[PDB]
């Protein structure tokens, strides 16, 4: 059950949801561990100096996008983040 820490990518690098006006999106890139993939419960993602555990999917794959509302669009408008999970091919 190793720990992950996303990627928080600035909007671009190929990935941008847009569609919602009200609700800033922002994409990010959590590597997980191959223990989690399989469990599929929470994972403590440290990033940013936020901690935010997420309960991945049990069997969750490579590509797999948990979209987390109000941890992307801050400030007042709150906003989506796309979680892209990055599995090893191994």
């Amino acid at each position: 059950m190793s720990t992950i820490a996303l990627a928080l990518l600035p909007l671009g690098s190929g990935g941008s949801g847009g569609s919602g006006g009200s609700g800033r999106d922002l994409r990010a890139e959590l590597p997980l561990t191959l223990e989690e993939a399989f469990h599929g419960g929470e994972r403590v993602v440290e990033v940013a100096g936020r901690r935010v555990s997420v309960r991945i999917p049990p069997g969750v794959r490579e590509g797999s996008v948990i979209r987390v509302p109000g941890m992307g669009g801050q400030g007042n408008p709150p906003g989506d983040l796309l979680l892209v999970v990055r599995l090893l091919p191994h």
